[PDB]
């Protein structure tokens, strides 16, 4: 037993339950965020009107008519079939040059005897004829692919057709009536901002539970010091479960408790919410302005995979230029020095 040897004991266990509530308090506080964005929230009990158009869908269209509009999504459609059937007549073509030696040679064959001795127009001509059929595969699928995306395309072309024009014209399609007439008069709204307000609340609650947990401090050595006078030995463990179940019982409590509350509420503003957004119908016109902004999500994202599959090819037929080429070629190369023995 020397001069100091249960000092460094506390401070490590210190810092081995301070920490430990911070991991069990920020953790829930991102928890939260993560639901409002997911279910629209905040904001939705700021914006009424109903005659203008929302602020969302009116960045949406200007970056469709920034992009040109329908004009550059229609001359990509009509140029497909002819630079699909340009490399249509390379390829037959160039399976023509394979079929054009074969033609020539197995009636040479027949009619003079003396051509048994070499490697005949067929096996030499056989791996090529192997990646013809391939390409030909591809074309089915380049056409199947072209077709259902065309498909899709001319059954949401008024919605494109739609993104474009001046704005006035465009707010006439919107439905000029007000959002929800349930809305003002009813005992709905109100059963909403006190939800949220007494649920905002618990985050200012928490400013307070945070800087008091990290700020802590207090000094008892006199009391370790007591039971190794009194008893003898220095019990860290026990002594300490005892000690510190007491000095910190409500700090832990109110957090529980704050957690538990919010556990509760969100309970309550989760099925509150349900009740927010039942009435899609409500009296006679509200689903149908909803119904409007269904379509332009599914048609401005729609947009994007329509013109993926168009990024998908262009380039596609482009870089096949570099390869044909280089193929058509090739067959040309094996026929003509074919042709140079005789």
């Amino acid at each position: 037993v020397s001069v100091q040897q249960s000092l460094a004991a506390y401070n490590q266990r210190k810092a081995d339950l301070v920490n430990r509530s911070i991991a069990q308090m920020r953790e829930a506080t991102t928890l939260a965020n993560g639901v409002l964005a997911s279910l629209n929230l905040p904001a939705a009990i700021e914006d009424v009107s109903g005659d203008t158009v929302p602020q969302s869908i009116l960045t949406k269209s200007r970056s469709v008519i920034e992009q040109g509009g329908i004009q550059t999504v229609d001359q990509l459609i009509k140029e497909l079939p002819e630079l699909l059937q340009r490399n249509r007549e390379i390829l037959d073509e160039s399976l023509r040059l394979l079929d054009e030696e074969e033609a020539t040679d197995n009636d040479l064959r027949a009619k003079f005897k003396e051509r048994w001795q070499r490697t005949p127009s067929n096996e030499l001509y056989k791996p090529l004829r192997a990646e013809g059929t391939n390409f030909r595969t591809v074309l089915d699928k380049a056409v199947q692919a072209d077709g259902q995306v065309k498909e899709c395309y001319q059954s949401h072309r008024d919605t494109i057709v739609l993104l474009c024009k001046p704005e006035p014209e465009l707010n006439a399609a919107i439905p000029s009536a007000n959002p929800a007439k349930t809305m003002q008069g009813s005992e709905v709204v109100n059963v909403l901002k006190s939800l949220l307000s007494n649920l905002d609340e618990v985050k200012k609650e928490r400013e307070g539970l945070e800087n008091d947990l990290k700020s802590v401090n207090f000094d008892m050595t006199s009391k370790f010091l007591t039971a190794l006078a009194q008893d003898g030995v220095i019990n860290e463990e026990a002594l300490s479960v005892t000690e510190l179940d007491r000095v910190y019982g409500g700090l832990t409590t109110k957090v529980q408790e704050s957690l538990k509350k919010q556990e509760g509420l969100l309970k309550n503003i989760q099925v509150s919410h349900q009740e927010f957004s039942k009435m899609k119908q409500s009296n006679n016109e509200a689903n149908l302005r909803e119904e409007v902004l269904k379509n332009l999500a599914t048609a401005y994202d729609n947009f994007v995979e329509l013109v993926a599959n168009l990024k998908e090819g262009t380039k596609f037929y482009n870089e096949l230029t570099e390869i044909l080429v280089r193929f058509q070629n090739k067959c040309s190369d094996i026929v003509f020095a074919r042709k140079t023995e005789r």
